[PDB]
């Protein structure tokens, strides 16, 4: 069921931004059309994995089945503004990261009736719905204003995120907008804490806190957990999920992973090149030096092979482990004061350890 | 003297938020330095119309001098919240516009060490600095709810526009996603109706209508102005300014202008497109046809040709005269119960009128 009122509310959030559309911005039905097409392709489709997680906690916490529904649709809202904030980063992700194709699909830009710039711009609308959804269904609500700065945080440590991840492969020390400058030949920005950054930024904070936060905020819940104990949760779940894109970017078929991966071409800083460099001997890193960063696909079979070749997937079941147990430790903490919230980190948790996707 | 406490405060805002980056967001010296220079070279070098209006109309509107600087200080950050936008929404523009030049320099997305895929990113940093800095500056204000709900829905409305903008060389009817389609070879879609709507949505909302609000809520004296009267005036004035930039865009000489204008070659839906066309013969109409929507220059030259041959000139003076009384009239309408705000309007329209830039 979670799911099922999820997409009903879905529909209703369609149906009022895209008749508000044709009301209040003079839209013919064809633009009108060509968005409803938009919307399901780039926010339908995933697993809703952050949205679901924002009716699970405030499902738990709830704890005149009025305020029941009330929380519970609100929570969906909640749901779907992350969600569209996902697929507005997904689409502008993907064209900043020159994908080819997402979700077993081709990427949004790259649908044959889609230009780059509509795509950049329909990035944009999406991000809007999130704004314009929220003050639809919350408009008299008392939370409303602490939702829309904590949302505006998140959505700018995201691109403060993506301004270190988009940077990785640049000396930071040569950056200048005036003077060009090339992919680094010596890597010493890769490196674990460098990759740590990124991803805090670029990844947890948009993943895994928000989606708890947002369903602690429609419970009037947020002050009763300890959020310290919540940040570094997060924190650490979402590092361990970028972590697992990244292996499986590099070591599961795209058609389980309904994508084609493009690190290694982009000269990435995944955890697989951070984590090489840090043990690999020096031929090892002279022929990665030479086959990383580079389209070619011999050049391309030869930084994989490499991997394999220095046994990585040995350290990322240590790490995997090492994590595993410090979030079990973490979430007992929280079990002591707020067992209901306990209960749906470890659900949350529960969808990530050992995902396949 | 408004000029100068603008720069003071841009000078107060630009510290926080990259001290901010420094202290709460990890972040090296290198980068902190490429943002001041992004942020400098996308929000400074124009001439803050947009920001100086809300001063100015503060300024009018506040008839214990603590009050006076409170909505002064104010005053500047919201008009450095529009600035800020506008640098948005260019940097965003010139890439989607595949634009060279911009304000004498070039184009954001262009400069050397930009590449195309950060330059996206860094639009995206410059709209989460406007409410970064609202947040920051007016955490304790009453009417932060209503300005970042008005700010976003303006924000909002002037995307929708560029939908309408970006998609107006495609036969509507043809618009899918899932199926390709190239340059309208009719033009059935080049009408003033279509213009006004597109110019409407993608420029008068953030252009006028904002600065005219945001000086009224940090007056704390919007509910006394008629809104209705203020619309009219926010969507004329702001027409006839697009259309201002239609004309500039192909006879003003680039280093007067200090951008190179490319409506005639993405074949965009301009003031002197949809007037031509509305009032040219067969040839003139079938030549514009086989020469519009090309880089190819001696095409370009045509078309410009045509439009002279066609004496646009003449019908541009008209309109300005038809709007320039409209206004007039609506500005005595607006005098009558709100003589201050009246009086900060007219200034605006006394920097539009037969502008030069
Ligand atoms: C608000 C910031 C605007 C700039 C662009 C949004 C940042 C997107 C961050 N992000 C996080 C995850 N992804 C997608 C990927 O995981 P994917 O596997 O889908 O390509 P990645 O490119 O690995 O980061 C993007
Ligand atoms: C909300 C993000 C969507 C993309 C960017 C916002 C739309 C920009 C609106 N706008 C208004 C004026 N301009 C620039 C021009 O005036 P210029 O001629 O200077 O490039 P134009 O592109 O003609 O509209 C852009
Ligand atoms: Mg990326
Ligand atoms: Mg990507
Ligand atoms: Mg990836
Ligand atoms: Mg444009
Ligand atoms: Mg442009
Ligand atoms: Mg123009």
């Amino acid at each position: 069921m979670p799911m099922q009122m999820f997409m009903q509310v879905y529909d209703e959030i369609q149906m009022f931004l895209l008749e508000e559309l044709e009301l209040k911005f003079d839209m013919d039905p064809n633009r009108v059309r060509y968005l409803r097409k938009m919307m399901d392709t780039t926010c339908l489709g995933g697993k809703y994995n952050r949205g679901l997680t924002v009716i699970d906690v405030a499902e738990s916490l709830l704890s005149d089945g009025a305020r029941r529904k009330r929380v519970l649709h609100d929570a969906c809202v909640c749901g779907w503004m992350i969600e569209f904030l996902q697929a507005h980063y997904l689409v502008e992700d993907d064209i900043m990261d020159n994908s080819v194709t997402r979700r077993g699909k081709p990427c949004w830009y790259r649908h044959p009736d889609v230009t780059v710039q509509c795509a950049i711009n329909d990035g944009l609308l999406l991000k809007s719905w999130t704004h314009m959804m929220a003050m639809h269904f919350f408009a008299d609500r008392p939370f409303l204003q602490d939702l829309l700065c904590r949302f505006n945080r998140v959505d700018y440590t995201t691109a403060v995120g993506q301004l270190y991840d988009v940077t990785s492969m640049f000396d930071s020390n040569k950056l200048d907008p005036d003077v060009s400058q090339p992919t680094t030949t010596d890597f010493a920005e890769f490196t674990l804490s460098n990759y740590k950054r990124i991803v805090k930024y670029k990844t947890a904070y948009y993943t895994y806190l928000l989606p708890l936060v947002m369903g602690l905020i429609v419970s009037e819940a947020l002050p009763t957990v300890d959020m310290g104990v919540t940040e570094e949760l997060a924190m650490l779940m979402g590092e361990y999920f970028q972590v697992q894109d990244d292996v499986m970017d590099c070591f599961t078929p795209p058609e389980r992973l309904g994508k084609v991966g493009t690190d290694i071409q982009d000269a990435k800083c995944s955890w697989l090149a951070v984590t090489f460099l840090a043990k690999a001997s020096s031929a090892q890193v002279a022929e990665f030096k030479a086959n990383y960063g580079s389209g070619d696909s011999e050049k391309v079979a030869t930084v994989r092979r490499l991997y394999e070749e220095a046994d990585l997937q040995g350290d990322y079941v240590a790490y995997e482990a090492a994590v595993a147990e410090q979030v079990k430790e973490l979430i007992e903490k929280l079990r002591l004061c707020s067992p209901g919230f306990a209960a749906s980190v470890e659900t949350l948790w529960g969808k990530t350890y050992k995902r396949q996707k």
